[PDB]
């Protein structure tokens, strides 16, 4: 009985388009949706499909549904509500034209294979104003969430989306989509953590807290200002994990002033309780959104 009412949405009001993507055993598809809200009489959407729809996944998929349903803010994609009528299972979001927030930096790329235009973004290498715009929104996520001391396990350029006008905002939490992700380490069976995000605290007593968090988001702007590198992308998923633990920092990025490395560092303290608040980290990034200071070579 008890919890959230989700909106529940018709089949007849749901046109697949084409499939995005694939992945967390759930196919994404672009679609149009008839008389969602009165704004528009015909809008278009991201849709999650389900692969499976057995009832300890069911299960997953209404707490999922509750649970996005409340997390609601300005840099998280807007969830539109479910759709259970027919089988498989819908989730439908708002559409995020740039798709997820690490192809978009590859493709923003120095290194990039070819060029990327949109209406809304030059092509190649982005305004270091643009590049902190990125990380402030995300920043501006992660607050909301620690706010309602919810833990994203999993924060990565990979589970962020870009809309319109280089808008970024955070786009999934749990079940990861890529199952052959390179990111992602095989600890158990149908258990895999993207340990390179991840803090000692982590990798070692695994406790996952605000703290944690706030590690995965420096990594995060270090993805960031490296165009969407892989952390550690020499190492393997061992030596990833020797290192963090070790102690070892990723190297500054070329493109990356050292006030936003010094940003980064200060999310990498080994001691959970050093690290800035996400709070602070957000304001200065905010702040040198405001004012990107010069930086060459
Ligand atoms: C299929 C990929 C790409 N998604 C879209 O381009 C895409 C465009 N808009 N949008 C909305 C939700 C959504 N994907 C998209 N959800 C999926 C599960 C998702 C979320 C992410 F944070 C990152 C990638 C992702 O799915």
């Amino acid at each position: 009985g008890s919890g959230i009412r989700v909106h529940h949405i018709k089949r007849r009001d749901i046109v697949l388009k084409w499939e995005l993507g694939e992945g967390a055993f759930g196919k994404v598809f672009l679609a149009e949706c008839h008389n969602l809200l009165p704004e528009q009489d015909k809008m278009l959407v991201a849709v999650k499909a389900l692969k499976e729809a057995s009832e300890s996944a069911r299960q997953d998929f209404q707490r999922e549904a509750e649970l996005l349903t409340m997390l609601q803010h300005q840099h998280i994609v807007r969830f539109f509500g479910v759709c259970t009528e027919g089988r498989p299972l819908l989730m439908v979001f708002e559409y995020m034209r740039h798709g997820d927030l690490n192809r978009f930096l590859r493709s923003h790329g120095p290194d990039a294979k070819l060029l990327a235009g949109g209406e809304d973004v030059a092509p190649g290498p982005l305004g270091l104003g643009q590049l902190l715009a990125v990380a402030s929104q995300v920043a501006a996520g992660m607050v909301y969430l620690a706010g309602l001391h919810f833990v994203h396990r999993d924060l990565a350029t990979r589970n962020c989306l870009v809309g319109q006008g280089l808008v970024v905002k955070i786009g999934d939490f749990g079940m990861s989509r890529d199952i052959y992700s390179t990111d992602y380490y095989r600890v158990g069976g149908r258990t895999m953590l993207p340990i390179r995000w991840m803090p000692p605290e982590s990798i070692l007593y695994r406790k996952f807290t605000t703290e944690s968090d706030v590690w995965s988001f420096g990594v995060v702007l270090w993805e960031i200002f490296t165009y969407g590198k892989q952390p550690w992308y020499q190492l393997s998923n061992t030596e990833a994990i020797d290192c963090i633990t070790q102690g070892r920092e990723l190297e500054r990025p070329r493109a990356c002033p050292p006030e936003v490395y010094a940003i980064m560092r200060g999310c990498w303290q080994r001691e959970p309780q050093q690290r800035h608040s996400i709070k602070d980290v957000h304001a200065r990034l905010q702040a040198l959104a405001q004012a990107p200071p010069v930086y060459l070579d």
